[PDB]
């Protein structure tokens, strides 16, 4: 139909994009201005209200949208799904309204391209990740048989260990907040804490770093079908091609 | 005119370059010794002469480069605007006269092409630096609502939680003084506080690397400009131009 | 023989491997509820025996793979031995027996394709790894003789000074726990502390860059090689066999 | 001459090498013994005899090198003068008698290739460095100027400045330790101390990757031009001989 057609050009112009993200921001603010504890009744009340019309905008919005999209049409996309579950949640009583402001990112193609880079960077780097959370759970099984009846704080049981591992592994008060009181009773301690450390901090890095170099290229390879339709072929396409090129031109020059 | 062409060629060459970098670094000198609380009055008198015949050089060298590339074509750099800002902000009474030492980045061409490189690479991280922002703000203001009225001190505002959640971000006692003193009120804190860690460390990280590796591949391309003129052409341009050269000799050998 | 080949088709298929990985998970749950201090005598007793249990499964499972393999065949892989040994020596009385659960990275082939990644980059770093030593066992020697009698906790012998500066390279409390409190003695100390700073992290990170870059390159070839049966040759011979076709057509143009 | 080449030829052996590597072992050893303070006067006469076997070991060694090369000859290498040095300083009476351990770098080719491309790498990231300075340098100006007078431990004097910025940089204790308490007395201390770990801390790392990257391909390149005579040449290169293959045969297509 046209009307649907026009709805369609209005949702995806820059305009409406601008006014969405406005609201957005808008009821960031008033979210963030209604944690000061000192405000009056009437000026709360007053934020309430914005907030409330935040909401009904964004109702607004999605509605608009499912209807020139059709319902399965809307639902294909995740980013949608998640405009949807946010804004209906609030609908029907999390007390974390705070989180709307992740419509930021599903707003805005750029910002939404850099999140999309890190999900699916997630799947390549799974058995680093596997490997980390392996590691962790040895460790801190050790540790809550080694020190969890000398030192029940930080190792007196396995989710206690969990967290006092990964304030080690961040090299946080490591030292002198942690294996100089436990090597003042068990004096080979740190036979288990420096290796746990190298081992953890190289795997941390592997997965972050792996993360990271591969968000970049595909974010990298969105931009450029976003604004030209088509990304680079990878260097090893190129040269297939030309390789292919020389084959056409050998059998050429042999008997022609 | 041959005068305003003599008095560039004067500007442009490496000796007027390393008497004005010399007088910077004399007046980084004498305003690193006024921080000596125990100088004499004559001491001091002497040093403050010492900064004002600094000033005055630089002043004589700003007015020489305005006159010999005109008014207009001299503020077309912004290196220029920043010596003049830099020098004229002095004359008409900021405190902080030790900013002057920036100079030496401006005036010093291959330290001037490091702030360039680091400059150039911001536009293409500000949806990484946006996505922090949204991140910083939306934990700010979950913080402030979950542990102000319990840890005033560290989440009492929005301003106090802004400036814990960097702290936490950069690991400094992030568990032995915050977490932890927090999880023995609120003991299920540890979920709020270890994903806003790894989510930063991970996100602060890709901002940081990315600055860097386009600042140095930009800074080399100007080095590389700088001293022949031009800079290397990148390597798909190179087997795009070598697959130009196969499609002119296939045209030929097919029919000639 | 036909019985052997069909226990081989067992052992490496999907279901056995899905079946040897559930059964190290339940032993390593059963070795984490161990932990928990306040189990009643007969819920010991009964996670003891699930542990026997599982460790009679893995016995079946080794004995079922070195009669498919033939002894010889079977120990010529480094991942087997290991797994071997991991079994035998539960059998005959080490209290560490959380540590078969790093069979899920034996029994998992990506996961054991990170690890082998891992290991496979260790000759390539050993000389910034022994560099770092060289360092360490220089700093240590000197720290003991100067700081020694003066803070003999920390340097009062060479493993105490070992630990402090593994302590002082990882940056946990270098300034307000070490450095500052030995200034106070020893005015100049922050010109050994501060060089053996700078040198050590950027030496460690040197080494960890080193593993991560060769980690990640080999254990993606090993991905591909896995799935395809060979992986992508590097640019440099591409371009060799791209020459070598030029020398080929070359030769023909010239004279045919 | 016959003599001066069997010498010579003795030097460069690697049995010749793996002695000297044994008596830098044993010298280092025995100096890492000695600051066992509670050895008894026989015990360490004992280890200063072995240190003083040591020291002539390689004395022989030295007058060996330098009557096969001749005088200009051995003093053309830097390792040669650095080997020259080290033992020359112990005859004729500093204290680090340790450092003489660093010959293990220069002895052994695969760790003096490590150095080599660490110092080759330098002048690459003197502007970064130089940058850092200027940063370093401003910053302590400010930072007595601003709180020296309030916190005169931390920052009553430039060189106070100086040590406290760079244990801000490293992110010890910068916030609970220094900034905090900064804070109590100057409530904007943020707006100084967030940018500058913001800006320290991304240009030191900018300084490390940069070393890092190109002592790697240095020494990449120093390990293939060791063993093979010559290292691989840049792709550039390859791409340029590649497009000079072409021209020679378009130029006989065309008219041949
Ligand atoms: C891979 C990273 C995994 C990190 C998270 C692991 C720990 C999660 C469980 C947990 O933290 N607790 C269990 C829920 O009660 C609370 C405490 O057992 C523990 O945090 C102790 O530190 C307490 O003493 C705090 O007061
Ligand atoms: C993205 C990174 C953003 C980091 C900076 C955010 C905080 C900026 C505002 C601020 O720090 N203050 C508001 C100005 O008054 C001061 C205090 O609210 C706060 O710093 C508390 O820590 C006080 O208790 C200090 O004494
Ligand atoms: C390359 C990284 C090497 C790090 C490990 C070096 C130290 C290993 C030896 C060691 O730690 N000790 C010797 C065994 O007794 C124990 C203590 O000498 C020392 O840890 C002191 O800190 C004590 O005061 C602890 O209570
Ligand atoms: C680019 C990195 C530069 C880091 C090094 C800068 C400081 C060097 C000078 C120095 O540290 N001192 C001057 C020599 O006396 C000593 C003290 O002024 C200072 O260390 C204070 O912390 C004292 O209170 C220690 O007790
Ligand atoms: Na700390
Ligand atoms: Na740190
Ligand atoms: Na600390």
């Amino acid at each position: 139909s046209h009307m649907s057609r026009k709805i369609r050009d209005l949702i995806e112009s820059k305009r409406f994009q601008n006014v969405i993200t406005a609201i957005i921001v808008l009821n960031g603010a008033v979210l963030g201005l209604l944690t000061d504890t000192t405000l009056s009744a009437s000026s709360q009340n007053l934020l309430e209200r914005v907030d409330q019309l935040c909401l009904t905008i964004f109702i607004v919005e999605i509605s608009l949208k499912i209807y020139a999209y059709g319902v399965r049409g809307f639902f294909r996309s995740g980013w949608n799904l998640f405009d949807f579950v946010i804004v209906a949640i609030a609908l029907m009583p999390r007390t974390f309204r705070i989180f709307r402001v992740m419509r930021l990112v599903s707003v805005i193609p750029t910002m939404r391209r850099v999140v999309q880079g890190m999900l699916l960077a997630l799947p390549g780097v799974g058995s680093v990740a596997a490997l980390l959370t392996v590691v962790f759970y040895i460790a801190a099984v050790m540790a809550t048989n080694l020190y969890g009846a000398t030192f029940p704080e930080w190792f007196g049981d396995l989710s206690k260990s969990l967290y006092t591992l990964f304030q080690v592994m961040t090299l946080e008060s490591w030292s002198m907040g942690i294996v100089r009181p436990v090597m003042n009773v068990h004096p080979n301690a740190w036979v288990f804490f420096i290796p746990f450390i190298m081992l953890t901090t190289l795997t941390v890095l592997n997965l972050f770093i792996g993360i990271i170099v591969d968000a970049m290229a595909i974010t990298k390879e969105q931009e450029e079908e976003a604004k030209t339709g088509h990304h680079q072929e990878p260097i090893s396409q190129t040269l297939l091609h030309l390789g292919d090129r020389l084959d056409r031109i050998e059998k050429q020059l042999a008997q022609n």
